[PDB]
């Protein structure tokens, strides 16, 4: 679904650093791809990393990353594959998850993509995506989280 955007959110500068998990979207992408572990470093604005996931089709996979960050979007380049090379806007931004949105190949209508800190996200967390979604007329209930990893939701 589209959101509503803020259009006063911009990325802080390092707020990407380190590891993430990407454990929910909306539409739910977890049987094509999964255990979504992504690490970033900080280039000035920019970043690069490595995002790591596993795949039934390909097995387990790594793979190299820039991002190029212009005020509340990013450009998200990946080296061996383009399924998810976009433009994404930033929705959300909490101590403890990011919310972003684009417009890749792999799901060209749209696809909203919850960035979390914590491998398995508790209840509390959950509760906080939950109004970040309703602020920006998403809603949980569009989303699938990833249940091919060791996580209840
Ligand atoms: C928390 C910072 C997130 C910044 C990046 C925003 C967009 C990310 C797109 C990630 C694509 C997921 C790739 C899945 C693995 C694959 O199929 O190659």
């Amino acid at each position: 679904k589209e959101p509503c955007p803020p259009e006063n959110l911009q990325l802080t500068p390092r707020a990407l650093v380190g590891k993430w998990y990407l454990r929910t979207t909306s539409p739910d992408i977890f049987k094509q791809v999964s255990n979504i572990t992504e690490f970033y470093s900080a280039h000035g604005n920019d970043y690069y990393g490595t995002v790591t996931d596993y795949s039934p089709e390909y097995g387990l996979e790594a793979h190299r990353v820039n991002l190029t960050v212009s005020g509340r979007t990013l450009k998200f380049y990946m080296n061996d594959t383009h399924e998810y090379d976009s433009e994404y806007e930033i929705l959300a931004v909490d101590k403890d998850y990011f919310i972003f949105y684009g417009h890749p190949p792999a799901a060209p209508s749209g696809l909203a993509l919850i960035h979390y800190r914590q491998s398995c996200p508790k209840e509390d967390i959950i509760k906080r995506v939950k109004k970040s979604l309703k602020n920006v007329c998403l809603d949980y209930k569009y989303f699938g989280n990833d249940t091919s990893v060791h996580c209840r939701y």
